[PDB]
């Protein structure tokens, strides 16, 4: 198998192609390999250097198949740490949220939007450090200090911001903030609040009407729920920004040893 690397186990599939564990017969160093536009993805992957983003090691083409070598996350995904109908202990949810914001602030700072934040795309290293993975939908929204609005509809319906179903064009950053809000909801309640944030979605109307005696909102303590009230705001220019998320009372609440 490719160069010194043996492809010894599968970690995920479907998507565009498969992800393999690559143990180096020589050094025993273990990495991840994605087996697959791709030009643009590679170019974004080479920009990424942060502790909460999956590191890119290199690519080797071999006829049809490209091979993307990235940092391995041996802890699996945040999706596997969320217990259905329960979620996880509030202190673990807060730490993962801190790491997720650190990663999102980095991407936005280099003018990159991920566009598909959800628990399947948030992986853990062996010390339970969160890493944003899968840059196949990622795009430049800021270049030479000029912002460009996005127009492609993409992501996963339960995680997408409402403006992306309703507007011709929209700002990248509030879309990623919204999906972090759905991720925070899943961690604290082990359930997604709606199929999609459309006015024909009863659960979404129930939330705009502030009916928080229904699930999933009734499983969530008042402090983190006050933050979700500022994140899941339908008007993207009134929605809270990451600088202001970092001032939020629950965000700054001591919880974890
Ligand atoms: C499961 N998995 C993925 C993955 C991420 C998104 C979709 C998908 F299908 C995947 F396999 C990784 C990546 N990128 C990954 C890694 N780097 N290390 C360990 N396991 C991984």
């Amino acid at each position: 198998f490719v160069e010194d690397w043996d492809l010894v186990q599968t970690l995920g599939e479907g998507a565009y192609g498969e992800v393999q564990l690559a143990v180096n017969r020589v050094t025993e160093e273990a990495v991840a390999v994605k087996i697959v536009n791709i030009k643009k993805e590679i170019c974004i992957l080479k920009m990424l250097n942060h502790e909460n983003v999956i590191k890119f090691y290199g690519h080797r083409r071999e006829g049809n198949i490209q091979y993307l070598f990235m940092e391995l996350a041996s802890g699996g995904s945040l999706f596997d740490r969320i217990e259905p109908d329960i979620g996880m202990p509030e202190p673990d949810a807060q730490r993962f949220f801190h790491q997720l914001m650190a990663g999102v602030v980095y991407l936005h700072g280099i003018g990159i939007t991920h566009r598909d934040i959800k628990p399947h795309n948030l992986l853990l290293d062996e010390r339970d450090n969160l890493k944003i993975a899968d840059y196949s939908l990622a795009t430049v929204f800021r270049y030479n200090n000029r912002e460009r609005l996005l127009n492609k509809m993409c992501g996963t319906l339960p995680y997408v911001a409402p403006e992306l179903l309703k507007r011709r064009e929209f700002h990248a950053e509030p879309v990623d903030v919204w999906s972090c809000g759905i991720v925070l909801t899943a961690m604290l309640a082990g359930e997604l609040p709606w199929d999609q944030p459309s006015d024909s979605c009863q659960e979404y109307s129930d939330w705009k009407e502030k009916k928080t005696y229904l699930n999933p909102w009734k499983k969530i303590d008042s402090a983190p729920l006050a933050l979700l009230h500022k994140i899941l705001v339908e008007n993207p220019s009134a929605r809270i920004t990451i600088p202001d998320i970092k001032k939020d009372r629950w965000y700054n609440k001591p919880l974890k040893k």
